[PDB]
């Protein structure tokens, strides 16, 4: 036997469950961004719990595990990708990925042991990188014009979402200062994987 700050085990989800959510594949920074639209109009959660993190690295080669995308035990080989992350008021900490067969939501320990995995054993060029902004940053600053997803002749490589693009007064595009890992750059902090799950790990 043995035992375990304080425990969520009644923690009530911030979202609409997973089929309710708004979701186009491949735009998992307009999904995130769209949770986080939803915590701030509905008024259960402070929008200071809540984090958008992106996960990414400087070749753009990330593997994530128990993905929808690839069902099983193989990765998913994202350039970047985008999640949630709420830390619930007593310190327990959990991950909202649309994209993923695990639970929605994650506890974030669980989402880190079977989607992230150590990188201790990965490939160095393969290894993770998380940049993760405030949720009330992250919807006052980020902007997509989705010209990233324009292919070699200007049609869709994915088919966009339906609603207009995210703009801000300041800017129609600023997502390469979201998946650019250079602390120097953008909004929010980056975290290698060790500095990610020490600071928001139990």
């Amino acid at each position: 036997q043995q035992m375990e700050g304080p425990a969520a085990v009644h923690y009530q989800p911030a979202s609409p469950p997973r089929d309710a959510c708004v979701y186009s594949s491949c735009y998992s920074e307009e999904n995130v961004w769209k949770l986080c639209e939803y915590i701030k109009n509905h008024d259960q959660y402070p929008l200071e719990e809540c984090y958008a993190v992106f996960i990414s690295n400087e070749r753009k080669m990330i593997p994530i595990w128990k993905q929808q995308a690839r069902p099983g035990d193989g990765p998913v080989i994202w350039d970047y990708h985008v999640v949630l992350l709420h830390v619930s008021s007593g310190g327990q900490s959990f991950i909202y990925d649309l994209d993923t067969v695990l639970p929605f939501p994650c506890l974030f320990d669980t989402y880190v042991e079977d989607a992230i995995k150590s990188d201790d054993d990965i490939h160095p060029q393969f290894r993770r990188k998380f940049r993760v902004i405030c949720a009330d940053s992250y919807l006052k600053n980020f902007a997509s014009d989705r010209s990233h997803m324009k292919d070699s002749s200007g049609n869709w490589r994915e088919p966009p979402p339906p609603y207009p693009c995210i703009e801000t007064g300041d800017s129609k595009m600023n997502l390469n200062d979201f998946i650019s890992m250079d602390p120097k750059v953008g909004w929010g902090a980056v975290y290698t994987l060790s500095e990610f799950t020490h600071r928001f790990g139990s």
